[PDB]
């Protein structure tokens, strides 16, 4: 049971590039939302490390304003190649880790597992819903964002389209 003691040890960290690559706001609203839902039941503070890690997948295509089953990673093109061209202008990844998914599904898997882990490589040297959701997800859209970055997001911020909302306009930019 390390969700308890050890969620701790790990998280501390998981923030530590999360909180730097994520607005401040946000990690405000996350913990207050997060927390009303579940309360201070443990089972909060379980689904912010994992909602944590698919933020910051987004955070790389959106664009950052900042500055092992994918350690085989460096095996592909695609790292090497959409990390030289991320790197240089995140505003790429949209199309890239699309190709990514359509051509390496299992590692596509992984890399939204280890975002920190493919990060700091990647920073460093080498659905579900219903139609009384999705009103509420292509709700952030007209707000001027992708269709796919709304059902990312949307579940990104537990489905809180109150959220969901400062994490689409606190993003970056
Ligand atoms: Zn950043």
């Amino acid at each position: 049971e390390p969700y308890n003691e050890w969620t701790l040890e790990l998280l501390e960290e998981l923030k530590s590039e999360a909180v730097r690559h994520f607005p401040r706001i946000w990690l405000h609203n996350l913990g207050q939302h997060i927390y009303e839902t579940y309360g201070d039941t443990w089972a909060g503070v379980e689904a912010i490390i994992r909602i944590l890690q698919q933020l910051l997948f987004i955070h790389f295509r959106i664009g950052c304003r900042h500055s092992n089953p994918l350690e085989f990673l460096r095996d592909q093109p695609q790292f090497q190649n959409m990390r030289q061209v991320i790197q240089q202008n995140p505003a790429l990844l949209p199309a890239l880790l699309q190709q990514l998914g359509q051509e390496n599904p299992q590692l596509l898997q992984q890399i939204s597992r280890h975002q920190e882990q493919f990060i700091q490589m990647l920073n460093e040297p080498p659905i579900q819903v219903t139609p009384q959701e999705k009103e509420a997800i292509e709700r952030l859209k007209a707000l001027g964002f992708p269709e796919s970055l709304v059902i990312q997001a949307y579940f990104a911020c537990e489905k809180n389209e109150n959220l969901a909302a400062n994490f689409l306009l606190s993003q970056n930019f």
